[PDB]
């Protein structure tokens, strides 16, 4: 099965998922001097007041915090997007040490981690239909650097003990994802893909310029999770990031001057 190790990591994924070598793969390096300001881009509208989180799951590659997406509650609109995109889950990618872990890079800089808030385009009715469309998904990406603690992350950190191994889940209601956002909503945007198999080319990426700070203790707890299931040899869940992929014939646009 695919993973992040020597024998099943990103360099192998193309064998089962040939789109890994496709024309709009993610992540990418954001070259800040080539990304052009686009005055036609709109402010991002993040409407999370009515979010209903349900559960947190260790899926064997990361952990997902899942939301009720059965009705318009937490939605992303504006920015580069046409229409309304509903929040379905968020997860992170992170490193074994603070100097790596992000998927996107900024002028080749790797952050300690990267948060992905995954949303699907409601014009397609359900997530499964949305991932058959080139504008089916919008992912809001937020970099994490190590410094001061992020208070809004601590509830996540504190439940991880209970989902140590693949396939474990726990109730995770009443979590407010607004507490994971930075001050500024300035962003870069480009067309891309899932960064995990099946690597589907459905995503409008919206990557915030401003990182959030989290404490060393917070990210250290991420690194105590396990890729393996209960009763199997312990493989720490670290370095669950895909490296930057070729930009090809794409443009990265900046929302800010
Ligand atoms: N890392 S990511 O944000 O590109 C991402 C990552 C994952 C993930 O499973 O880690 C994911 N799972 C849902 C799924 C299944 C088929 C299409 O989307 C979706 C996305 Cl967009
Ligand atoms: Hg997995
Ligand atoms: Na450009
Ligand atoms: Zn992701």
């Amino acid at each position: 099965h695919w993973g992040y190790g020597k024998h099943n990591g990103p360099e192998h994924w193309h064998k089962d998922f040939p789109i890994a070598k496709g024309e709009r793969q993610s992540p990418v390096d954001i070259d800040t001097h080539t990304a052009k300001y686009d005055p036609s881009l709109k402010p991002l509208s993040v409407s999370y007041d009515q979010a209903t989180s349900l559960r947190i799951l260790n899926n064997g590659h990361a952990f997902n915090v899942e939301f009720d997406d059965s009705q318009d509650k937490a939605v992303l609109k504006g920015g580069p997007l046409d229409g309304t995109y509903r929040l379905i889950q968020f997860h992170f990618h992170w490193g074994s040490l603070d100097g790596q872990g992000s998927e996107h890079t900024v002028d080749k800089k790797k952050y300690a981690a990267e948060l992905h808030l995954v949303h699907w385009n409601t014009k397609y009715g359900d997530f499964g239909k949305a991932v058959q469309q080139p504008d089916g998904l919008a992912v809001l990406g937020i970099f994490l650097k190590v410094g001061s603690a992020k208070p809004g992350l601590q509830k996540v950190v504190d439940v991880l003990d209970s989902i140590k191994t693949k396939g474990k889940s726990a109730d995770f209601t009443n979590f407010d994802p607004r507490g994971l956002l930075p001050e500024s909503l300035d962003y870069w945007t480009y067309p891309g893909s899932l960064t995990t198999p099946p690597l589907l080319e459905c995503v409008t990426w919206i990557v915030l310029k401003e990182p959030i700070s989290v404490s060393s203790e917070q990210v250290l707890k991420f690194r105590k999770l396990n890729f393996n299931g209960e009763g199997e040899p312990e493989e720490l869940m670290v370095d669950n990031w895909r490296p930057a992929q070729p930009l090809k014939n794409r443009q990265i646009k900046a929302s800010f001057k």
